């Protein structure tokens, strides 16, 4: 049944997902709060929100409230699909915000992240993402879709960000596109491990937002 939670680190487990809050970049604001929903889970879709209002820190993310799959990590040699389908809203007042996949490598199932690989759905209100240069490396169509591609380092790992032209509400996909065209193009190798597939909103500020996810899933084949 339904849960909301407004702490920093709130999460809850659901199926083969936990729903996770993550304030991670609350400090960086001057100023809002933010909360998130467990609506409920039916097979392996889940249906979720977030609401928040954040100001200050430009540039900076507040937060990323996700839903991460739990799973048990894949060479991507391995890797036969990553199907998955999602629907999603925003609502709210100047709204600067993403909506991504955010999907991690390691060289071993435990080891530390060293590739982070985002698929944005949407960029709101001017969100930019990690890139060195702040232009696009490429613009490749992946999954059925145009994307602008960036290349930045952040943490100790290096990202890269796939940018949808337009903004995508609605989507259903192999995730593995992705992947295979790095590996081809960019020249990623597939003897890394997916470890951690994510999905939700990274906020930069805004008011009265309302992030509404009225179905996610994602499986790892």
């Amino acid at each position: 049944s339904a849960t909301q939670f407004c702490d920093q680190w709130g999460s809850v487990t659901e199926g083969n997902y936990i729903l996770y809050n993550n304030l991670w970049g609350q400090a960086q604001a001057t100023s809002g709060s933010q909360c998130t929903t467990f609506e409920s889970l039916s097979g392996n879709t889940i249906v979720w929100n977030t609401k928040w209002s954040w100001s200050g820190g430009q540039g900076q993310v507040k937060s990323f409230a996700n839903a991460a799959l739990q799973f048990t990590p894949k060479k991507l040699s391995s890797v036969k699909s990553i199907d998955s389908t999602w629907k999603w809203n925003y609502s709210g007042s100047n709204i600067v915000a993403d909506v991504a996949y955010d999907m991690f490598l390691s060289t071993s199932p435990g080891g530390d992240h060293n590739y982070e690989i985002m698929v944005w759905l949407g960029a709101l209100g001017g969100a930019g993402p990690i890139s060195s240069t702040g232009s696009p490396i490429a613009t490749p169509t992946v999954a059925g879709i145009k994307f602008n591609l960036y290349l930045g380092p952040n943490g100790s790992m290096q990202v890269y960000s796939f940018v949808a032209q337009s903004t995508t509400n609605s989507f259903s996909g192999d995730m593995r596109d992705f992947f295979t065209y790095l590996e081809s193009n960019q020249g990623l190798s597939s003897d890394l491990y997916l470890v951690d597939v994510q999905a939700g909103t990274e906020p930069f500020s805004g008011s009265n937002a309302v992030f509404t996810v009225s179905d996610y899933s994602v499986s790892v084949a």
